[PDB]
């Protein structure tokens, strides 16, 4: 249970069980919340993510040989990157954001859903490099995102916060007091991720209602992603799915070939052959794509190709159902997927559909 559960109910929370804990659908309209987030400010309550700090001198020997990115990559005090973490097989045991703060101090942050797992994986590799894993069940998360989100939020800082996030570039954290202050988000906005301790979370939630931040929920947290074409574990990928069938090739830090990594050979091997794609596609035409629904094409030498749907919406900025699918290799600019028990074309488009409050250049 969250520390923020009664300011939940306060603030109108209609609420589900997500992954085991008891989480705001919303607050009276997820639309709305969604709308908030593209033209103002909303937030989340993300305390059910799991920070896991490490700790050892090899600490980013390690996370190199963990990590399908590069922890190399995280030269500057602070700087954070994206990943995937990778079983022997080259599929997604999970993403997660990683950030770099000395050489004896690394942080991963991940979900619910599959921190056990995660936990485990991460405990069974640390070993033989010495690393102290400490879980971080003492900080609750708030996601504020939004065109004003960090402005609003910024008038709760303290001088010193001010100044510890003055100019700070997207994908940095730092901890500055009781804020763990970080240039993340899930919405294809700007915003701030901040942790503090759970006992001090009611009161800064409170603080920032206050401000001009609006209680945003699941169902727009979900409508918000997939908008802005960021992958969920389950759907877009698992352990049976390589990142390059995700849209995570770009993560991939094949170089230096010498950087050995879990998954590395199997990756490699995905590469050469070539895998399936992740794709957008749009629907203009009245209905809602859905989960797992079908995707038909032909490609040019006629073979006869089935894709699957693995996150469909109707998107509340747009105004018409999309969807992130899982292709074969071949797709034209079309496809077909049954509605109403009828085919409907849909247009295949790059897998990113809006982001900075306004439709990518492909949409307009």
């Amino acid at each position: 249970q969250t520390p923020l559960y009664e300011q939940h109910t306060l603030c109108g929370a209609r609420m589900v069980d997500f992954h085991g804990w008891m989480m705001p659908l919303h607050y009276g309209s997820q639309i709305d919340e969604h709308h908030a987030v593209r033209t103002d400010a909303g937030m989340f309550d993300v305390s059910h993510m799991t920070i896991v700090d490490l700790r050892g001198s090899r600490t980013r020997e390690f996370l190199r040989y963990l990590l399908a990115n590069d922890v190399a990559k995280l030269t500057k005090s602070g700087k954070a990157l994206y990943s995937g973490m990778l079983n022997a097989s080259g599929g997604v045991i999970d993403d997660l954001i990683v950030y770099y703060f000395t050489e004896d101090f690394f942080r991963l942050v991940v979900n619910s859903a599959t921190r056990e797992k995660d936990l485990s994986w991460i405990t069974q590799h640390a070993e033989p490099f010495g690393i102290e894993i400490t879980v971080r069940d003492d900080l609750s998360m708030i996601a504020v995102q939004g065109p004003n989100a960090q402005a609003k939020a910024a008038t709760l800082f303290n001088d010193a916060q001010r100044q510890a996030v003055e100019g700070m570039k997207p994908f940095f954290g730092v901890q500055a007091g009781d804020l763990f202050i970080a240039t993340t988000g899930y919405t294809g906005e700007a915003g701030y991720e901040i942790a503090l301790p759970n006992e001090k979370a009611a009161d800064f939630w409170r603080a920032l209602v206050e401000a001009g931040v609006k209680p945003c929920g699941l169902g727009a947290r979900d409508t918000l992603r997939l908008e802005a074409g960021m992958n969920l574990y389950g759907q877009e990928m698992d352990e049976t799915i390589s990142p390059l069938a995700a849209n995570m090739g770009w993560t991939i830090a094949w170089e230096p070939a010498d950087r050995d990594f879990i998954g590395r050979e199997a990756l490699e091997v995905q590469r050469e052959h070539g895998t399936e794609k992740l794709v957008g596609l749009v629907m203009t035409e009245k209905g809602v794509l859905r989960n797992e629904l079908p995707v038909r094409f032909t490609d040019a030498q006629g073979n006869q190709h089935e894709g699957i749907i693995t996150s469909g919406t109707f998107s509340p900025t747009l105004g018409y159902s999309i969807a992130l699918a899982r292709v074969p290799e071949g797709i034209g600019e079309t496809a077909i997927v049954q509605i109403r028990n009828r085919e409907m074309p849909v247009k295949v488009t790059k897998p990113v559909f809006v982001r900075n409050g306004k439709a990518v250049a492909g949409l307009c």
